[PDB]
């Protein structure tokens, strides 16, 4: 609808009055409806613009809800979904958005309020809103790179782009091309893994997961099948990824932080200026030290010991084998519903059984982490990355936290019951082998290398003459390849199975090859998918691009949503080549399969679908101890599983998009 | 001539290309004057700009000088005169533009160079360049705060001042309001003295004095009479001003870094940010360490040691009593000379007798403070603000850094012989009485309050929409007073005396009087004049805005001297006592041989008079520890002095200028 397209004009210039051009329209705002600075002088202002559009879009003036809460962030201050004012000053705008009766009283509503809220807050509120109400499903939603570049792009690019728009003719500019590896020099180690954590569709990635996993909001929107186990999950891929790629440059597996008291070694300095606070972003020194927090305007009042004894009461918990909701009850951390209740407990969601007990502990970290430089406000200054869900990834000791925070759920994980022969077993059928084929490269032989990609971010340039902006952007890629995987059914009758294909690396950061204990750690899923076996044999052909983990290329470079982005399905590797595990399972998706009747089935939104489609622990097989007499991966498998050496090659040169 | 005007478009718009419009003018540029980007395109660019315009420049292509000095600082880098490599690039520059024969050919390389150097560095260096050249001379230079704002206001207004300028239409638009008191919370006490480190006027002050007084650059530039001495002198009187402020606030007077070692206890984030090279200031954490430098861009590798190493020589010298030449000579700092050839070995100047000795000391100290943050530039950081003489009065530890060097002058100081009884007497001059006047005010009263001054940012906002646009400044302010004092002469013939008029506070810290071995190094100079004094009784009248320690109002807000609006200290609303003392001294021994361009002109500038025209120590009669029997002013004070109890009023109201 007309309707439908409207919304997404507010996310067009988020900075620039709603009585402005968007696109080829304007909205007809009443005069009620202009802000303080604008009402007076309003006839005379609306006009200017208001003679250059094409469309003209009416507002009706109506009675709205209270929005003195989610008035009440500045507009030039930053937005942190971790600081749990801020996370109640969301909650309630989601309320307000979701609950406009119809879609012209949501237009009518977030038209009223853009201009008057902070923009990220807006932003972030509003996408929420839109992924879950039933009136504006499909309503593809321009990404948040596109409306607010400067929480991904050095900021010395700004003015660059200030100046091509104003002196150069708008068929005659050319591209920026964006710095990469800009954040640090050679002597910080770390600066190697610049194409992952400062890697567009990683961050993306991260921002996407907060909006389909609210942790506080409407029940409508926080409420989702195993959506605490997900928060394990997600978090627990990304470490394993992680140390792929640590392992791809010389580096050791990333250390928890062993002690909140202890310094901090890594050091992180961003680089990004937020238009929008008018502010850059504060850095952390080397060796830097959490601090107690006293901050009254944010409404955090919280030593260090406060977190310290969160962490002690979650272990007991973890220990006990159950919980202690408000009523006193116990909650038994069962095999099943273990990981997901301890996720509600340790992000700290709405579905904590008892907040006031085990505490905030996630998210109050990333507050602790991302102000050590201005624990009481004295110097009024802002949070680091760390403080923002968008930023977080950037920053080293994020993968430090949360290491950390992921020994926690594997302390419970290695107190469930290893998988029996009998549970990892499927009867009659067989995996004889696994391969993968790159297009001109050798057998199992995997390719990486650099790529550029454009993006337009005309729509984030708020006060910049109207104009393509196009901006290149240099990540990590890999060549195209399928799988082919033999499997013999001997059953005599058609055998539904879940193909479960994981990867990690083949040796330790000495050379040497890696036992079960800590392999499993290591194991990134690339793919889940179901496939119908015929008696006899089967050849299985796959597509990297069918990979259920990830999202299509255009998904993060131009409605379906997002999971992994498709340049970094796989590690970087090394240039003489670096040796991986590539494994496989094929279990029976008879007991697998949740119901889901109906009057992929491995492809998960959590938009979109009432339970996750697959009734096994996530990261299943991977998730538990070896049962006994096991040692490694190749006296884990069974029959139906297989294993393949596999070399991941990446050559240091460049390529233009294809 | 036209020529002159025509320079002056320089600074406008400095980021600007110099083909864009500047002023009501244009400059018609020789093709191969364009840039690398902008040649190509050079037809495409000469009709987009300037047929608005009504005067058109015609510039003369010319052969140019070796440039790749100067350029090799990038144009979106920070500058500052601090650091060695910056201050030789500076210089290189500085040769250059008064190299040009012609005041014609110095337009044709600023033109040339102006697109392709630091702006920064060429505002700094064309600014130098022209107070200097015969043939620019007396030339109204406009303020850098209008073409530079982002070295002098929160960085929050930039976007307020892009979109009132982008939004609203020129007849229509607003001032923006300057937030005060803006970077740090009551939480820090420091804080109270926003209004005298973070005053725009005493910024620029400093600015100005490294533009008249550079260290580094062609001798014509440096070699001024007395600059060693002016040096100490100079952050000698801030000190006092600002200990007068602390007094006024509440506070202690200010205690010197202790050493290098020791923690810096206060911190300090200066919420500016830089539009030339899109990076911040860093802010310093409280409690940070100094740490060893090695900035290999910067060319900078000194441990903290080496630093240390240079005071402890100078340490030595001072007590010898002389310095050594670097061909083994001593030279005597005796009473005459002492003072000034230390000034240069501790800022280290050029003018310095043995740099590799006494190294650097001042300079290297300033970029030590700066980089505490990123000491080896493995976080790609620039200087905070400590590192630029633009900025470095803003942050708390500028005191602490220049008292610990007071000692070291001071150190010197107490070696000279007390001024004798008769040195001070002028034998026949007689003061019997000084008194303030203010308007509508008690007899010995000053007055000091609040006021509001627009300036035109338009000039310094690049890539902004023309037309005025107004910053509104919120700064001390006093009532205008006249001094009267009596002086009876008692020769029957005319006697030439320089009258001295300082001012302290009467009482410590604990409101005890204060006595001459802590009084006189409290003492702000207020004035200094020649006048002619007929036998018997002379009533001289003398104004405020006379002071030849100040400069106009209208020099601050649309030759170097202080800020006229912060001639007097803010003082108490229940009133703040001080003592004025005035001297009168003999002419005839103070008398400088040379003779320039009525001896009663006292306005002196730098560049324009050839030696310094009282050939007193700077801070005379204060200097010196008193003679014999002397404990406090009443027992210091021979017959050509006089004393007089002072009350200064603070009102906490705001007044528009009137
Ligand atoms: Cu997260
Ligand atoms: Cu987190
Ligand atoms: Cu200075
Ligand atoms: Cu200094």
């Amino acid at each position: 609808m007309n309707y439908k397209k409207n919304l997404l004009l507010l996310y067009d210039r988020p900075r620039e009055p709603i009585f402005m051009g968007k696109g080829k329209s304007v909205f007809d705002v009443p005069d009620n409806y202009l802000t303080d600075r604008y009402r007076p002088i309003g006839p005379e202002i609306q006009n200017r613009f208001g003679e250059l559009a094409e469309e003209r879009i009416p507002v009706r003036s109506i009675a709205l809800p209270d929005l003195r809460i989610p008035m009440s962030l500045g507009r030039q201050e930053q937005f942190s979904l971790f600081i749990p004012r801020h996370r109640k000053i969301a909650a309630r705008l989601i309320d307000i958005f979701m609950g406009m009766r119809n879609i012209e009283e949501l237009q009518s509503c977030a038209v009223f309020a853009r201009d008057r809220i902070n923009p990220y807050l807006f932003n972030y509120a509003l996408s929420v809103a839109l992924l879950h109400r039933r009136d504006t499903k499909n309503l593809d939603l321009p990404s948040v790179v596109e409306v607010f570049p400067d929480k991904y792009v050095d900021s010395r690019v700004f003015e660059q782009i200030r100046e091509e728009a104003t002196v150069v003719p708008e068929g005659m500019r050319m591209p920026i091309v964006i710095p990469k590896d800009f954040t640090a020099s050679d002597l910080d180690e770390e600066h190697r893994l610049w194409y992952f954590r400062e890697d567009i569709g990683v961050n993306l990635h991260h921002w996407h997961w907060h909006l389909v996993y609210p942790g506080d909001g409407p029940d409508s929107v926080v409420r989702k099948d195993r959506r605490g186990e997900l928060f394990y999950y997600m978090h627990s891929q990304l470490i394993a990824r992680y140390n792929f790629e640590r392992f791809c440059n010389r580096l050791q597996r990333v250390k928890r932080l062993n002690n909140l008291r202890e310094p901090i070694a890594e050091g992180y300095f961003p680089k990004l200026d937020s238009l929008v606070a008018s502010r850059t972003w504060p850095g952390r020194v080397d060796n830097a030290v959490i601090k107690d927090l006293n901050r009254e305007l944010d409404q955090i009042k919280q030593d260090v010991s406060d977190l310290e004894r969160w962490i002690d009461r979650i272990y007991e918990a973890v220990h006990q084998g159950y919980v202690v909701d408000e009523s006193g009850n116990r909650i038994f951390l069962d095999e099943e519903k273990g990981i997901d209740i301890l996720g509600n407990i340790i992000e700290s969601s709405i579905l904590s059984p008892n907040r006031q007990l085990y505490g905030d502990m996630h998210n109050v970290g990333h507050v602790f982490l991302s102000y050590t430089h201005d624990p009481d406000h004295r110097h009024l200054e802002s949070f680091g990355v760390m403080g923002d869900v968008a930023t977080a990834m950037r920053d080293p000791v994020f993968y430090r936290w949360h290491s950390f925070i992921d020994d926690i759920f594997q302390e419970h994980k290695i107190k469930l019951p290893a998988y029996t022969k009998s549970q990892l077993t499927y009867e009659g059928i067989s995996v004889t082998g696994i391969i993968v084929q790159s297009e001109g490269a050798p057998v199992n032989t995997l390719h990486t290398y650099w790529q550029q990609s454009d993006v337009d971010l005309s729509r984030g340039m708020d006060f910049v003459p109207r104009g393509n902006v196009f901006a290149r952007f240099t990540h990590l890629q890999h060549a195209p390849f399928q799988y082919v995987i033999q499997i013999d059914n001997t059953s005599d009758a058609q055998r539904m199975g879940f193909v479960r294909i994981f990867m990690a690396p083949k040796n330790d950061e000495r050379g040497q090859p890696m036992l079960f204990r800590d392999q499993r750690l290591f194991m990134v899923e690339m793919d889940k998918f179901l496939v119908a076996l015929r008696p006899g044999a089967n050849r299985i052909r796959r597509r990297s691009n069918e990979s259920t983990v990830t999202i299509p290329f255009e998904r993060t470079f131009r409605f379906c949503g997002c999971g992994w982005p498709a340049h970094m399905l796989v590690p970087k590797g090394l240039p003489e080549g670096f040796p991986a595990d590539l494994f496989v399972m094929v279990s029976n998706y008879e007991d697998d399969r949740v119901v889901q009747d109906l009057v992929d089935a491995a492809s998960y939104c959590g938009v979109r679908d009432r339970l996750y489609p697959d009734r096994k622990a996530m990261g299943f097989p991977f998730d538990r101890l070896a049962r006994t007499g096991v040692d490694r991966l190749s006296n884990f498998v069974t029959p139906n599983m297989a294993i393949q050496s596999v070399n991941v090659i990446h050559i240091d040169k460049t390529v233009p998009r294809t």
